[PDB]
């Protein structure tokens, strides 16, 4: 199974109209897999979206006594049931490295820690993450009757979006945490694939250096991620990597070749370990002084020709509503990476490549 995929982060708190639009757009475009968030941590983040998943330790869903709120499990249930109908598979990520939707720092605040990376080390935090993930994976979808652990529309669980641990540049903290949590998920759900959801950083591997000497930190272990070691974990089924040369220090004239080398290196390493590998987020800003579609074509050709298992752009949006609606009625392009199902050269490229993979 090889595919063109995408990402959408608002499938657990927006309306039926808006969810139907993203999933219908994916089906129309040929996008087979959508990577979505399965978390909403912290009372302030829940209140901001009027949607509750994990507002406090041991509270899953809407707090007793709060009325007029959405339950993010019910919105995720609706998303899964519609994806099932429309033939879209879902990768569902279980916490954010970043503060959007609470993330690791929200868990550290709950447990009175002092650094983001206490999330990997404090046993009280690790226990709360396992309680959350157990609740989610055992949750019975209210539109299908099928618990998520038995739902084939879900392709994979992912431990943590873009996990990093800068406080341990040896890589060992993340290896231990990924071993513990991926084994834990397999103990709950022996059916589904498990992956990490990280960006794919290397930790000073002989003969792997960045294109053009830019963004060395992504090759030399700065983030505390040793991707090869993570991919070798028995309870990890496939490797994930992300690609944003414009965020990482690469010059615009080097975005294409830096990204090309990044894809080549990840596929070579995963092929030697013998597990599948997915480029699960990539993006070039709409305003970059290069042809974004030709970069996306180059990177999709490389994944296709080198035998990578999937290429997933960040990100796909559909129609918008309320305060999230732009000049054409769509959910707005807030970050410069949005693609929608229109006549843009990027949308045309995605439709063309979805026919190939
Ligand atoms: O904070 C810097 C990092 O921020 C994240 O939001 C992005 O996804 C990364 O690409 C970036 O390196």
């Amino acid at each position: 199974f090889r595919f063109i995929g995408s990402n959408n982060y608002y499938m657990h708190y927006k309306s039926n109209r808006m969810i139907d639009s993203v999933l219908e757009s994916a089906r129309d475009m040929g996008i087979k897999v959508l990577r979505i968030w399965g978390f909403l941590d912290g009372e302030s983040y829940c209140r901001d979206k009027n949607t509750y998943m994990h507002p406090e330790p041991g509270v899953f869903g809407v707090p007793e006594g709060i009325s007029n709120a959405q339950n993010g499990f019910e919105r995720l249930d609706y998303t899964i049931a519609k994806a099932k109908e429309l033939g879209i598979k879902l990768i569902i990520v279980l916490v954010n490295n970043w503060d959007d939707f609470g993330g690791m720092n929200q868990y550290v605040r709950w447990f009175g820690g002092t650094h983001h990376d206490d999330f990997y080390r404090d046993e009280r935090i690790k226990e709360e993450y396992k309680k959350y993930v157990s609740f989610l994976i055992n949750h019975v979808n209210v539109y299908t009757g099928v618990p998520y652990r038995e739902e084939p529309t879900i392709m994979a669980w992912e431990l943590a979006n873009e996990l990093r641990c800068e406080t341990d540049k040896s890589g060992n903290t993340l290896v231990e945490w990924v071993k513990e949590m991926s084994s834990y998920i397999k103990s709950l759900d022996p059916n589904h694939l498990v992956a990490v959801g990280d960006e794919g950083f290397f930790s000073n591997y002989e003969g792997f250096k960045p294109y053009g000497g830019e963004a060395e930190w992504a090759y030399n272990g700065w983030s505390g991620v040793d991707w090869k070691k993570l991919l070798s974990i028995e309870t990890v089924d496939f490797g994930t990597f992300h690609l944003y040369p414009s965020h990482w220090g690469v010059s615009p004239e080097n975005y294409a070749q830096w990204g090309a080398k990044w894809i080549e290196d990840h596929i070579k390493i995963a092929k030697e370990i013998g597990k599948p590998v997915v480029l699960e987020e990539y993006g070039i800003p709409k305003s970059a002084p290069v042809n974004r579609t030709a970069i996306y074509r180059l990177w999709n050709d490389l994944v296709y020709d080198l035998g990578g298992d999937g290429a997933m752009f960040w990100m796909l949006a559909g129609i918008g509503e309320g305060s999230d609606r732009d000049e054409r009625g769509y959910y707005p392009d807030y970050d410069g990476f949005r693609i929608v199902n229109d006549d843009s050269p990027e949308a045309e490229l995605i439709r063309e490549y979805a026919k190939l993979f």
